[PDB]
């Protein structure tokens, strides 16, 4: 059994969804999974397994920052995870992106040290599994939920980045900022597993808060659905 | 008129293919375009323009390496380019990819100094325009030629990379090595244009001479077809 | 109201202890604090407050990795924290440190990208607040608890570091490897608060499992005693 | 036979001039070489060999950029090149250097990524072969053609540097910018062959094109003469 | 015998004060040492050995900059040195450190290349030996002289750092700029010896000369005393 | 009055030789200069100004390391120094160079932190002033003294380079290792003065000492002689 996500074989499922917030996790469990079960809760890393249209699905809590995610991801794989999709939030770096809108992450600028440490300092292009990426983009499109398809950025210092610094990054193709996608993608390739990431804009960089409960909450919901449907596909 | 690609106000089309070998360029313009016209030969950077299935299409030689390629791209853009797709060759990072196989660049691991100079040393994830990428994958499917979808890596010292080094990069998801994608993908986002890349494996890193030219020429043809069909998609 | 540690001024007491996993927080709260009040549980960042020997002391969850620890320390500062000491666990890099022993953080070798992004590439030497450091030190002696005073390393990739890399680092002085010390020390100076760090060696790098539960809890128990007594002396 | 310079052993002399643009290669071959013969035109890398004052000399196109130039040089040495002199143009980094003036490159600040790949990121000082360097200088004086002797800078991204950043480098001794020298100088030392570089200023950094036509040409003619005289001396 | 400090093993004592200027060494040796004798004067690295209250103590010159300092510290270790304390001057980075004030070095920010070459580009936290650090501190209060305890930055280019950049560092907690501590501390750990540093502020970066001849000299004296006492304990 | 080199205006000549050893300075002053007169002794940085064949010339100790030399060069130039040439020692990188041999420094690989601080981490090619570089070479020949022409490597940590690494560097053209060239060369350009460096090989990297004192001394005498003839040239 792992050191963090203390689970034994049989708990985790093939397809797994990775949420940073232990809350959204639970809310996913109770809201989309039949007879959801919680295999782990150690370190607040709440994780559940239930069924979605029969198919076994999982929902494991990564935490905040590629370091924590990496630890959980690495362990979910050792436990049996084959298809993991991130279900999180982000901070818009532009203005064209309004809160609640969804983003299918094409790739992730590695502004984190975790991927760096794994790459021993080498450059890289973290990208999801083309099948998963394709799947998310397709279930989104099929469901009719307006979205965006592009780049994000996985930083480490939440309060370091400034609106201005973000404006510049946007000129490079970055749409918003998150804190786990880059590592998910690296390990994804590194360990021979398919990974993906879908994000809900919960605010624009420069402002001290999230979005009017309902606006973002729908997003968080649309996102979670597209995710689930995509995995069952891959 | 641009410094290198000395084309005029009305010579370049919105949809352009970017081969590195001026030789391949000319061949495409003759084998696929109607009423083909060479608008430039300065510096051996042959660029042709004509009609493909009633749609205006251009073929511009980029040369080898991102330094050469960024100059050409930067100039195609101020010349009208809007959809630029790279039709090139690459060396497989490992043995699971044979010569003549197609690779649809999902992203490019930036091991070049050109993107490094443009990004002032900042990390980044050179990825194509999702739309164009999506197309390339579909026409590759439609036409039904043996291919792959994933990461390639753009290097600078062609003769630097060792077979041992390549295989390590393979353990990071890189399927093959080439010398342009990265910058194109970068400039694409920087100058708001949709770009893409499709490569035809011409050898496995470590070989003295490329494999049977008949098998590589056919690989090339398939690539150019997909690419041309895909540019009409966007 | 912080964006992550959804609290309010008055909830957090000047002197604060910072454990990595909430489970250990609760323990400390319920165990050493009278009338403990968990003012936050958002994102699993369990944060309590209560009386210790007649002085309001707090217990805040940082999460794993300096990225998560950064946000917590950054908000704890916005709420009114002045004396923040981390009470954690680490993996010994040397073959001389015994499981269950204590380590007073004289400094933290910055091997994480959080501190890095906050410094913008600049070289630094992350150290605690002079006094706190001196506090943790003088107590651990008056309390006859065998401990060590020296350097620890702060990393992002928990599973990257192999025993061999660890011994190498031990040659420079790294006693063990943890994951929150550096950014805590950094922010200490950056924000103006007094920080510190004491740790419990839970294992020897490269090993899949800790040692006898009994020993590891008495090491942590001690750690908090040596800690709580200090935050009051400064 | 090499991959890019499809030529046989005896198709290349011991002494070689390396112009970046194939049109000048051809011009040189015709304007200066006796009984010159084109031994390659693959990928537009026009290469001619003939006699200059009874001695054989080759004029080989390198292409734009160190990656391309590196490939060319590597194969040339494989082909028997022993003395390679780059004969190209450059953008002045200061208002004192006027179009047409010549520059005997004493060294090249390595702003390119090719050298870096070969240097695995180590610092370095790309300098020519002392004997070659001195002959160029000497002949320039012998021919009474005015010139400058100093550093040039080799970059990757032509359109990245601005009039500001360039003259900034001037304050470090950078006379002008180009895109091949550094890789040539490094490889000269790595493979053990004598290399040198001379340049015809084609414009001042900040201008949309170049200067008055005849001026530059007379500069190029002098440049090639100096280079030709020199290679026969070493 | 060592290449630079040409002394005999019996010459260097266990405890050693490390002044940067040979003028201060000679002074120390003659002001505080009983029956002092110079054991070396090669390369002007004046080194003296004497008795300070029954105990033998050496005062070795290091020169300016970590390269000179590292050469010295390395050879002193090889000649039996166990405890080395740097008694140098420094430049205030902020306005709260009027010259004459004392600084007990807790850590030294590595802005030098000596520690960079040793560490092989790896990050680090140069710090003194705990017990030695503790001693200096205690003796300063004991003897009762106004002092400050914190960080100092070790740089290579004295005339580089500008008045602004200093305040920029002040914001990360740098108390002053000197030129040796970092390497002394790194070697301290590598070669297993006890090192420390107590500085005497001489100016405020951006200063052309110095301050009141009177003040600076008194501060220096106290310094040498806090240092001489200290070493006696450890 | 400069801070370190406390010389009055007019004490230092236009031409100056730069030995790193104050013992060598005095010897040079009293060996080759007519009417030698020391103008500074502060910090063992011995400085002399006498006459060489009627021409005023100064010899100024730089100390060991680029941070030191950098300081003295900055100060001499501010004093009026115009032609500064280093006359020092260095250890051969391979069996290619024997003790007592002269090296005319064509360029200096910057492995030091000083040039890196000035340069702000940017790549660079430290070269001597072209005319001075030439006069040295020119005088080397006329005098009949056996010498090599090429690269050296200016490093910071004397005791850090392994014999192995020296060989790795030889592969890239580095002839020997020393500790001042690079900075002297960067300041040369930065401050508009003419510089150069001639070296006497005193050993091979690896050996714990030096060669036969009578062998090296003649190398030193030839070195100085060449430099003196040279400085009068420009
Ligand atoms: N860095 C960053 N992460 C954000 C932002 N908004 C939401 N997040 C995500 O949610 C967490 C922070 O609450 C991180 O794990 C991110 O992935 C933002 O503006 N910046
Ligand atoms: N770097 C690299 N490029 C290759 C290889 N094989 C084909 N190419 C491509 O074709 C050119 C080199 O022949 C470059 O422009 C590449 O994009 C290979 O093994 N390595
Ligand atoms: N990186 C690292 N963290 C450790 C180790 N042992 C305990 N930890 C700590 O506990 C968490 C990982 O379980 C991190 O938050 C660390 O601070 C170890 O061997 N390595
Ligand atoms: N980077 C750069 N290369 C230049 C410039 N002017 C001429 N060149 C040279 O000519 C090509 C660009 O036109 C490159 O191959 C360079 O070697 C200039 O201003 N900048
Ligand atoms: N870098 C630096 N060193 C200083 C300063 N003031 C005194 N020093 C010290 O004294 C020498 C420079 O005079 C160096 O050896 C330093 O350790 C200052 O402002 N900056
Ligand atoms: N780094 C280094 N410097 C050397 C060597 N031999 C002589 N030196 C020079 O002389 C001093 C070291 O003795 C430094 O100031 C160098 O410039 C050597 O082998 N390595």
């Amino acid at each position: 059994s792992p050191i963090h996500v203390r689970a034994h074989p049989g708990d985790v499922a093939e397809r797994v969804l990775l949420p940073g917030d232990p809350g959204r996790a639970e809310w996913i469990a109770k809201t989309f999974l039949q007879n959801p079960r919680r295999y782990n809760d150690h370190r607040g890393l709440w994780g559940y397994t239930g069924l979605y249209k029969g198919v076994p699905v999982s929902v494991q809590t990564t935490g905040m920052g590629t370091p924590s995610a990496a630890i959980v991801v690495e362990e979910l794989v050792r436990l049996g995870a084959r298809v993991l999709v991130r279900v999180g939030t982000a901070g818009a770096a532009s203005s064209d992106l309004a809160p609640g809108e969804l983003i299918v992450a094409q790739g992730a600028v590695p502004l984190d040290g975790t991927t760096r440490q794994y790459l021993e300092g080498r450059p890289y292009a973290p990208v999801p599994d083309p099948e998963v990426f394709r799947a998310l983009w397709r279930r989104a499109e099929a469901l009719g939920y307006p979205h965006r398809v592009g780049l994000v950025a996985s930083e480490d210092a939440f309060y370091a980045t400034t609106p201005e610094e973000a404006r510049a990054w946007a000129r490079y193709g970055v749409l918003a900022f998150e804190m786990e996608a880059s590592a998910l993608f690296l390990l994804g390739r590194m360990r021979g597993v398919r990974t993906g990431a879908i994000l809900a804009v919960s605010n624009r960089i420069g402002d001290p808060e999230l979005a009017p409960p309902e606006v973002l909450q729908e997003g968080v919901r649309r996102m979670v659905e597209v995710a689930l449907e995509a995995v069952l596909e891959v």
